[PDB]
């Protein structure tokens, strides 16, 4: 075989590890290997996924395993391995920040499947705590600092955008609404650079077509979107979004894109940020994160967002602190 | 002021298939979407999720859930998903398709007064098992136009016939062409004879040695037990994504007209002897629904197997006028 | 018995773009296709090739030639490309869009009464220079509502002004938002200020060192100049490939009620202080057609360019007027 | 870079060249070089399809050139180069065999400068002559068997399906119809291997959905096609069909697809075949041509087809007699 197919490997093959590998499917993306430590349920994922090729019209390959060699040669690796919520709390009391006495363990070992058998891949985390996961995969894996990121906010600024578009009765794809800092409460919508095929909002506020109390309601709206789903379904978390973004990101750098997905990214100076992750808009192509853009934040965005880097430090504190 | 309106599906019934479903729609931004359900809350979050996910896919469409349905009205298609996967006390290997009856008889028939009152224009595809029994179930029930309802059964079938050949020959799924028809159940026949690599019979393939006649017959038994395997081995539910694409792919067939080969549950008036009922056949679907009903030229014997496949659809339709 | 029917475009011209325009509809299965034209022969070679496309593309619409507007009956949709792409005895470096007046005005009100008469309920998107001269003249013509006339134009100026940017920044267009508006001629206005990289102002970007102002200025100049370069480098006709894409997005946006943000030629009545004329402003297409004109908030020197924009259009209506 | 996007070098710019580069920006397939011995009108293509990635929302490269180091790194190569129609000659009076003086020359040409910057591509030759040109440009560059292709019998089917899409009012994607052979007046359309999702055409004849005079039309129609454009277009010939047919071609090759696809093949014993090129249903996938499949002809069909071989043959020797 001189033109081999791309090779995403799924480490986590539940609710989104298991709706990633049909997108793959769908647009015919990549070979996909649904991991779990979990025997059974992969490989029935990996049967119907599979048979939807024949529906698709496309031909891939999906397997299931449960043993890391079997992720050898992977260009692309996203981990979805974790708790979802912690065990026995209600959905009422759903915090991200939780998860990490369960999650940490887990993303430690799945560190040293990678480092082991797929170094060169690029590295894509969406398990929990978000901002401090991806930090404790590139600590733990020794991968490089551009092969690592979180998906996290592509799916915050999605709501963001999506609530917009509702109001303004434009596609979403002409609403440019980003979401910046630590995935959680204290993200950052920033709602002064939200444009409409680049046209400040602004404009359009102050032209009636949105009220200012509407935008701060869109505004919280965005912040709470996760939770709300988590209040809804009674059965896990989101994983529509979640995986269409993360395949979103895993495919701008499979076909060397340059698109502008903001995600928990490696911080060297940017917005004063050292030795941590955290999401901030960046450019994902064929080198991994080619870019981050640093933007012009004002005073009163400064403070935000350093609440929201506030909350990641102290994070990553616990973690270190076990 | 609105000229051109979007199409619209309603998912009547939320779960794993009507749910990604509704991501299909909004991936290929085939149609405005209505998550139907009798529970409050799941369908919602699900309506959330899929919206949200318009934003990364670059797509514009509406979905939204319900539990009223005056919220179909006007909807141009309904896949009906309604209803329960496995029967509580049963284990894994004792799970039938045939157990669900009880259950799932008396769903499709308040979905059917749903229909009947709010989009009784509409294009219905029916999901729930026992397929061919519920399908026909909705027909009478609802009063519809024989040509525009129909079961998704075979085309999941088929599909699974096509992987396994596919890999075998080393050829995308796309140009093997293998069919399934009746029941959608132990019975249901993998048409061996009618497989084709774009239109080569397969049997000059095995002539050649590119694969045997033991691998056929284990494939056509592969294909029979699918459903249960998946079923013993996610543990949970049964199968969501193949099944969920075959459906939208035929809705797809019927919203854009493409005049599409799907072999589905249709309504019978005399092909292969059959009347007053819906069984599994390769069907036309297109912008008139179900648009020609296709009848092979069966040999005795694929007969006999085919026969063995009404045989049940009948039983299945006795124990429910049965209640 | 067909319930669902497909969407129809019809393309009036079936010339580089016309042809081009209806490759798409059978890539994206957008739509049945008529490419008319009032040369024989050639519209149907376009019609076989193009039609025998769908084969390879696995869609299915119906495309199909015509010289007559009766076969434009029921059309959704209607993209204008008829008219001429030079004058002749002009050298390519003379070229002007403006030379084309007295050539395409006629042959646009001849397109008029055939809309007219067939298909008065189409969204029509017109293709045809000069542009903004043209669409109003179809307008008028014609008699069609004012939100179902548009010109397609500044969505290609804006493709090249955010292809230019894209390259020079290294991020795909997709995320590079910037916008032309104005007379689709040497005087279009490329919106400098008004440039981001998905929402983040051009001007940080600057700021930051990742291109300069001399770059942003020769980008401006060459989104001005592009046609005429294309013009001189193919040496016969004129661009297509982006045109055709562009037309047929907007088509799209209609038939799908997408709600996209496609600057176009619209009418105007107010807005930026314009009445009873076209030009490119940045609107908002639906199922409704064109279902909102912005309005941005002009700076003086932005003014002072925008009007001297108008002033050409204003000529170029004169022009018509005069004949 | 570590993921680098596809690549794939147009020899010959003209309306198939540039509707292929065209193709690649729609679907993100692949960079595109657009290749031309003239000077300024492939940089006019180049810039076309670039400002079209725009409006498709998608990023590739597509550049000209006329210096054949330009194509290096690609990872296929469709040649289009050559006349179209032989200079002088009226559209009545069309024949692909009379390009052959006119077109090998050209061959030539690009297989030195495949065989220099680019050996390693998989190399999808249009030019007419097509199964003698194919044979030549094999010749000539010395590329392995497998990765020399001509298109021709994929356009061939798609017209054959086509016309009994119409008839039977099904859509051309469930019609299997197959052309074999070389690409002339002797190609063979297969009407006893056509079918319907896998149903036998002859169980819908039998039912009276059509005739078997409506089939010989159609097979007659599949032949005289190419002909039928020139005669009404009156400049050149067919390019939109003939470029997708390519493109899917090449997409198998680039994705691993594995698609049967009908194409001039190097024969080594199949069909009885020797040191020829000709016209027969293959598998396509990253191995290049991977699989020729070899039919049960009848002795009505082998007849057929042996006439068709003979023009090949008959050609070759006319190349060879140059
Ligand atoms: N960043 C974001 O925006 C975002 C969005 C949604 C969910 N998430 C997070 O994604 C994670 C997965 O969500 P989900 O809905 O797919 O959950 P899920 O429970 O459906 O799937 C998680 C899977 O992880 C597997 N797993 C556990 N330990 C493992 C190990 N050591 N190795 C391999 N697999 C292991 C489990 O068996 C399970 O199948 C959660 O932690 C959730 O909080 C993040
Ligand atoms: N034909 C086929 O090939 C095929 C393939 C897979 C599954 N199925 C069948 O499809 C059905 C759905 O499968 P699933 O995986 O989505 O199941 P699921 O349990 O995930 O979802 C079924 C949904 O139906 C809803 N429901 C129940 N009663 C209802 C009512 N009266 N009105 C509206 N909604 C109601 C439930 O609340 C639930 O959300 C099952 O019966 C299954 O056996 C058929
Ligand atoms: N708005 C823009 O941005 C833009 C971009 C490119 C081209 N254009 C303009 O689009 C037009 C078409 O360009 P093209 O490349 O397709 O040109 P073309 O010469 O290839 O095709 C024009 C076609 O119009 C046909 N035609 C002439 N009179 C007609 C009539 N009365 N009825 C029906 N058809 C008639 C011709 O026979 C010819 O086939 C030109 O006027 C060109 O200047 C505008
Ligand atoms: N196999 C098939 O099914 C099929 C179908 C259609 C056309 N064709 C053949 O495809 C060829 C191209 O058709 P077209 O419509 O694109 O023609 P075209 O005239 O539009 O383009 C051919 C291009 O080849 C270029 N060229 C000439 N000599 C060259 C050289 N030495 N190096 C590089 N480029 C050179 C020309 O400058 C011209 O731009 C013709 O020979 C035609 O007969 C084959
Ligand atoms: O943000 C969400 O929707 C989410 N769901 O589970 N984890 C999350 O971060
Ligand atoms: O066929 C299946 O996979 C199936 N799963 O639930 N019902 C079915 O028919
Ligand atoms: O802008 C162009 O490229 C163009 N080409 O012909 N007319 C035009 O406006
Ligand atoms: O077959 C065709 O259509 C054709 N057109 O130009 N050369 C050919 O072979």
């Amino acid at each position: 075989t001189v033109s081999r197919r791309k090779k995403i490997a799924m480490i986590g093959s539940g609710m989104i590890g298991g709706t990633m590998g049909y997108l793959c499917v769908l647009r015919e993306l990549a070979d996909v290997v649904l991991f779990d430590v979990v025997t059974g349920m992969p490989e029935g994922k990996a049967l119907d996924d599979s048979q939807a090729t024949s529906i698709a019209d496309t031909n891939v390959s999906v397997t299931s395993a449960n043993q890391y060699e079997k992720i050898a040669g992977s260009d692309v690796v996203i981990i979805t391995a974790g708790l979802t919520k912690v065990p026995g709390k209600s959905d009422k009391e759903w915090s991200r920040n939780d998860l990490l006495p369960f999650n940490a363990k887990i993303i430690r070992e799945v560190a040293q499947g990678v480092k082991k058998y797929c170094p060169l891949a690029f590295v894509i985390v969406v398990t929990n705590p978000l901002d401090c996961m991806v930090k404790c995969f590139h600590e733990a894996s020794g991968l490089p600092k551009n092969m690592v990121c979180g998906m996290a906010n592509v799916l915050d600024s999605a709501r963001f955008r999506r609530f917009i578009a509702d109001q303004l009765e434009i596609s979403p794809r002409d609403i440019q609404a980003t979401v910046i800092g630590t995935h959680g409460d204290h993200m950052l919508p920033l709602a002064r650079y939200v444009t409409v095929n680049g046209f400040p909002l602004r404009e359009f506020i102050k032209k009636g077509k949105m009220t200012e109390a509407k935008l701060a309601e869109i505004v919280e709206r965005t912040k709470k979107a996760g939770g709300e789903i988590v209040r809804l379904l009674g059965q896990g978390s989101a994983y529509y979004a979640p995986a269409l973004s993360a395949i979103t990101m895993a495919q701008a750098f499979l076909k060397d894109e340059k698109r502008v997905l903001p995600c928990s990214v490696y911080c060297q100076g940017e917005y004063g940020l050292h030795d941590m992750f955290i999401g901030l808009p960046a450019v994902i192509g064929g080198g991994g994160i080619e870019q981050v853009i640093e933007l012009e934040l004002t005073h009163e965005e400064q403070e935000c967002f350093r609440k929201s880097v506030d909350d990641v430090v102290e994070l990553n504190k616990s973690l270190a602190a076990l």
